[PDB]
């Protein structure tokens, strides 16, 4: 008997990228399924007796130690920001991403991405640090949305301010970073300051990057030139660990670096 459409979603919950079993000789279901429980079983063993670091954390503190030894400072901003600050971002309330909002109170909401926060952060330490400002943060962003989005993300968003601010600048760091990641890509933008670029792995999108200055600086009290990009952590996990689902990659309760937890 061939396998049940529901019986191979749930062998596809249990295999992992580079298991080496078919799904197409003879064995049933029940065989084939305690095979591979057994073997995520011990991927999990194997885990907790040698590394026990969460991938999402780990990548973190890899991203982390990239950037701050490249001359950027660490943030850590609020994840619950006024909601003010997503129309000062120029997004208006019959926008898409607008629907896209988790409100908390009257006043406030889960930040969709971390701009905001960084564009004040900017124009505050411009009165403290030497030229340039360099900055980056990862944590927590939040939209309302497949198989490559998730409705509770990690961003990180890295941000350089003052001299320096060129295209190719950010192309460099953009490049150093994910080939010291070990992830594939390529940059595409229109190649005619004001640029986007997206960073694309195959067709999934890694990052949009930005060569400013853009006409919103003005609504944060910034006039000087800025590179900036933001990276999805899960994203990029995704990638490099081959998952064919990016919920494999996400804070879970069913999934740990990709390992079912239901087993
Ligand atoms: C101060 C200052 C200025 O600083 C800056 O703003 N500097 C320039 C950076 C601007 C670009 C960026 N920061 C941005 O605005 O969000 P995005 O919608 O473009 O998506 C960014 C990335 O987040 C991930 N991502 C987005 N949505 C999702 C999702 N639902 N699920 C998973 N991953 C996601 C994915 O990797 C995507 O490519
Ligand atoms: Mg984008």
């Amino acid at each position: 008997p061939a396998l049940t459409k529901s019986q191979t979603d749930r062998l596809e919950v249990l295999l992992n990228p580079k298991d080496e079993i078919s799904l197409n000789s003879g064995k049933p279901f029940r065989e084939l399924e305690s095979e591979l429980l057994s073997r995520r079983k011990k991927d999990l063993q194997q885990i907790y007796a040698e590394e026990r670091e969460n991938y999402l954390g780990k990548l973190e503190r890899e991203i982390t130690r990239f950037f701050v030894d490249r001359g950027f400072l660490e943030i850590k901003s609020p994840i619950l920001i006024p909601l003010e600050y997503i129309e000062r971002m120029g997004i208006d309330n019959d926008t898409e991403l607008s629907k896209q909002i988790f409100r908390v109170d009257k006043n406030f909401c889960l930040r969709p991405m971390l701009a905001p926060n960084l564009y004040n952060y900017l124009r505050k330490l411009d009165r403290a640090l030497p030229d340039p400002i360099k900055i980056f943060e990862i944590g927590p962003c939040y939209r309302k949305e497949g198989k490559e989005h998730l409705e509770e993300f990690t961003m990180l968003n890295f941000c350089q301010m003052g001299s320096g601010c060129t295209r190719e600048n950010l192309e460099s760091i953009i490049t150093d970073f994910l080939n010291h990641l070990g992830i594939d890509f390529k940059i595409v933008g229109d190649s005619c300051y004001g640029d986007t670029l997206d960073v694309m792995h195959g067709d999934l999108e890694l990052s949009s990057a930005v060569v400013g200055p853009i006409p919103l600086d003005r609504e944060w009290g910034i006039d000087k030139p800025w590179i900036g990009a933001g990276f999805g952590l899960e994203r990029l996990l995704k990638v490099k660990h081959d998952f064919k689902n990016i919920k494999r990659a996400a804070r879970s309760e069913s999934y740990y670096n990709g390992i079912s937890t239901n087993l």
